């Protein structure tokens, strides 16, 4: 594949500067002495909440809400920090109504709606141990936990308030119980 080389000195700007010790992958060697290279890609898991799409403030792949609800149970206890969050003890049953991609799902419990970490929930009637081993990291931080976020979009991201979620929830819910 691509050969890996190392910079033995600093090179100033060639849209890429070089710092001694830098590791690069050589894409094209040339007898001209100028080689086209790329820095080792920097990858990793990050909280979706800290990101915003470039083209628009709104996420394009969030699934649609389902007010009918899906039965889930808390597999890990969580204490609400903000008013729009739901506190649950392990074993408490809830109904998921919006599986948002930022990890904080809207759930319904006792006629009211609020957010809860998806990672701490599992469909009812399944192996709890299995869902717990799937937890290899804590709940991601919420966007509302960010102080002084900076956006490139003047318009705010579209997201129903908990009151709006509740009004839809009480009207279009489905109980098989």
């Amino acid at each position: 594949i691509l050969q890996t080389y190392r910079a033995i000195a600093d090179y100033e700007k060639s849209e890429m500067a070089l710092s001694t010790g830098d590791v690069v992958e050589v894409v094209e060697k040339s007898e001209s002495g100028w080689w086209f290279c790329q820095m080792k890609a920097k990858r990793g898991w990050i909280p979706a909440s800290f990101l915003e799409p470039l083209d628009s403030p709104d996420e394009t792949e969030d699934p649609e809400p389902n007010y009918a609800g899906e039965p889930y149970v808390a597999i890990k206890a969580y204490t609400a920090v903000e008013g729009d969050e739901v506190s649950l003890l392990e074993g408490e049953a809830v109904e998921v109504i919006h599986k948002l991609l930022d990890g904080w799902w809207v759930i319904r419990k006792d006629d009211v709606t609020g957010y809860f970490p998806s990672m701490y929930l599992q469909k009812s009637g399944q192996d709890v141990s299995q869902a717990q081993r799937q937890i290899k990291r804590g709940a991601p931080p919420r966007r509302s936990s960010i102080r002084n976020a900076h956006s490139i979009h003047q318009r705010s991201r579209k997201r129903l308030s908990q009151d709006a979620y509740r009004r839809n929830s009480v009207r279009f819910l489905q109980q098989r119980r």
